C-alpha cells in the first residue's frame, strides 16, 4: 500500500498516450523504479478502466527475466500509478533509431528473448497483441524485456485494439475483428524480425488504407542484403492463415536463429 509522498520523482522516462512514466526512486531504501502515471478524466472519457484492470491484473502476475516487472499501484483524485520495474538500457525503438539496422546476432538475440518471453506468456494463455519497438525494453545486462501489457487479454478473443493507431505490427485477423489467438503474437514477431535487419516494417505506407491492402494482401519483398535464412523465417511467421504460423519452438529451434544467437 504505497502513495506518492513515499517516491521521489525524477525525469520522465516515456511519454504514454495517458501520461508519462517516470524515473523515481523510494525515499526509505533508495530503490530506483519507474512510475507509470494514467490521468483519471482520459480513462474515463475513453472508457479504458476494464482494460487498464487487464493491463495491472495480468503483469502483475507474471515472473520471467524477459517480461518488465509490475510491483504494485496507488491512485490520488486525478491521476493512476503503475509501479513498474526500471529498465536502464531505454528502449529498442531508440536503440533502432541509433543504430539504423540491427545485424543478424542482435537480430536473433533479441527474437530468442522476445519468443521465450512469449511461451511463457501463451503458456498461461495470455496474449501481448501490442509488441512493437517502443513496448520492447533493454534491461541492466542488454536484456530483451515486453513491456505494455495495454492491450493483454487471455486467448482466445475478438476485442479491437487499434481503431487508429499503427496498423504495422497488426495481423490480418486483428484489424478485420476477426477471431484472434496466440498466433497474433507470431505474426507480430515476424514483423518486428525484418523490422530489425531492415530498419522499417514491412507493409509501411503512408495511408492506413494502403497499409491495411498491404498487410491483408500480404504484399512485401525483401531487399538484396536479407539472407535466405531469415528470408525463410520472416515468410514462414507471415502467413494469412493462422494455422500456418510456427510454434515459438521451432523459432527458438530455427537454423537461422541457432546460428547467430548469443548463448
Ligand atoms: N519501466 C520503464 N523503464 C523505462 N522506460 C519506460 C518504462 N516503461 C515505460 N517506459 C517508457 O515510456 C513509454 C510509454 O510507456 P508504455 O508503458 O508503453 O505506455 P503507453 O501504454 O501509454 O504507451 C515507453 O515507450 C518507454 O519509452
Ligand atoms: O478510483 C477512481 O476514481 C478510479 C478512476 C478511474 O478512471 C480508474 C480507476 C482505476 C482503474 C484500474 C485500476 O487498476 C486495477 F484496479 F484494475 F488493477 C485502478 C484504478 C480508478
Ligand atoms: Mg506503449
Ligand atoms: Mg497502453
Amino acid at each position: 500500500q504505497w502513495a506518492l509522498e513515499d517516491f521521489e520523482i525524477g525525469r520522465p522516462l516515456g511519454k504514454g498516450k495517458f501520461g508519462n512514466v517516470y524515473l523515481a526512486r523510494e525515499k526509505q531504501s533508495k530503490f530506483i523504479l519507474a512510475l507509470k502515471v494514467l490521468f483519471k478524466a482520459q480513462l474515463e472519457k475513453a472508457g479504458v478502466e476494464h482494460q487498464l484492470r487487464r493491463e495491472v491484473e495480468i503483469q502483475s502476475h507474471l515472473r520471467h527475466p524477459n517480461i518488465l516487472r509490475l510491483y504494485g499501484y496507488f491512485h490520488d483524485a486525478t491521476r493512476v500509478y503503475l509501479i513498474l520495474e526500471y529498465a536502464p538500457l531505454g528502449t529498442v525503438y531508440r536503440e533502432l533509431q541509433k543504430l539504423s539496422k540491427f545485424d543478424e546476432q542482435r537480430t536473433a538475440t533479441y527474437i530468442t528473448e522476445l519468443a521465450n518471453a512469449l511461451s511463457y506468456c501463451h503458456s498461461k494463455r495470455v496474449i501481448h497483441r501490442d509488441i512493437k519497438p517502443e513496448n520492447l525494453l533493454l534491461g541492466s545486462a542488454g536484456e530483451l524485456k515486453i513491456a505494455d501489457f495495454g492491450w493483454s487479454v487471455h486467448a482466445p478473443s475478438s476485442r479491437r485494439t487499434t481503431l487508429c493507431g499503427t496498423l504495422d505490427y497488426l495481423p490480418p485477423e486483428m484489424i478485420e475483428g476477426r477471431m484472434h489467438d496466440e498466433k497474433v503474437d507470431l505474426w507480430s514477431l515476424g514483423v518486428l524480425c525484418y523490422e530489425f535487419l531492415v530498419g522499417k516494417p514491412p507493409f509501411e505506407a503512408n495511408t492506413y488504407q494502403e497499409t491495411y491492402k498491404r498487410i491483408s494482401r500480404v504484399e512485401f519483398t525483401f531487399p538484396d542484403f536479407v539472407t535466405e535464412g531469415a528470408r525463410d523465417l520472416i515468410s514462414r511467421l507471415l502467413k494469412h492463415n493462422p494455422s500456418q504460423r510456427p510454434m515459438l519452438r521451432e523459432v527458438l529451434e530455427h537454423p537461422w536463429i541457432t546460428a547467430n544467437s548469443s548463448k
